[PDB]
């Protein structure tokens, strides 16, 4: 009976196995745009990902994972509310099973239809498993995505997906540019908070990006076909994989933009 996106699995009874889920620096939010200040110290960010390596891409029975390189500092987030220098492990999405739900944060309460993570370990500890422990071990760079049109550099990632249908399942991943995946402008939120799945350690500073990324209706819709069973199981699609808004107790969402 392991955690999950269930009735009997999901977020309510995420806390009987992780009591962190009640703490003070959960995530995701909502975001109030109205109450988020503006912070004039802040730094534009720094994406560099110009050398970033893809190797594979994995189905873990809650979302699938497109998996880099991070031996060595090639993609990189630095800047903005960030000490030193983050290396880029992973992404992945959550999102719904219709376009008007699936994003994890939430702008003035609305959803989004998905939401993309690139995640980062801050190289100062050394590995992945050491940063998560720490209060500022982890930046992830959230991407919120709405329906209408195609994102041309979502589409390698749709098109290996029917390969990876199952939990468990990877498949070759090599030579995908991240960079394809951004919007235009990179004005940002920023607060302290956690990762969103089991563990829900408090190890992440989040920066969500204001301007939402486009994909179509078809793309969302191959995300869709995914599995959240293993092979041969009772077919469970892969929808809906979001935690909701967790409160905000005593943090405050800083603006990288007037
Ligand atoms: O899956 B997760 O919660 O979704 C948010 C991003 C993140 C970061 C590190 C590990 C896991 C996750
Ligand atoms: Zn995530």
């Amino acid at each position: 009976h392991h955690w999950g996106y269930g009735k009997h699995n999901g977020p309510e009874h995420w806390h009987k196995d992780f009591p962190i889920a009640k703490g003070e620096r959960q995530s995701p939010v909502d975001i109030d745009t109205h109450t988020a200040k503006y912070d004039p110290s802040l730094k534009p960010l720094s994406v560099s990902y110009d050398q970033a390596t893809s190797l594979r891409i994995l189905n873990n029975g809650h979302a699938f994972n497109v998996e880099f390189d991070d031996s060595q500092d090639k993609a990189v987030l630095k800047g903005g509310p960030l000490d030193g220098t983050y290396r880029l492990i992973q992404f992945h999405f959550h999102w719904g099973s219709l376009d008007g739900q699936g994003s994890e944060h939430t702008v003035d309460k609305k959803k989004y239809a998905a939401e993309l993570h690139l995640v980062h370990w801050n190289t100062k500890y050394g590995d992945f498993g050491k940063a998560v422990q720490q209060p500022d071990g982890l930046a992830v760079l959230g991407i919120f995505l709405k329906v209408g049109s195609a994102k041309p550099g979502l589409q390698k990632v749709v098109d290996v997906l029917d390969s990876i249908k199952t939990k468990g399942k990877s498949a070759d991943f090599t030579n995908f540019d991240p960079r394809g995946l951004l919007p235009e402008s990179l004005d940002y939120w920023t607060y302290p908070g956690s990762l969103t799945t089991p563990p829900l350690l408090e190890c992440v500073t989040w920066i969500v990006l204001k301007e939402p990324i486009s994909v179509s209706s078809e793309q969302v819709l191959k995300f869709r076909k995914l599995n959240f069973n293993g092979e041969g199981e009772p077919e469970e699609l892969m929808v809906d994989n979001w935690r909701p808004a967790q409160p905000l107790k005593n943090r405050q969402i800083k603006a990288s933009f007037k």
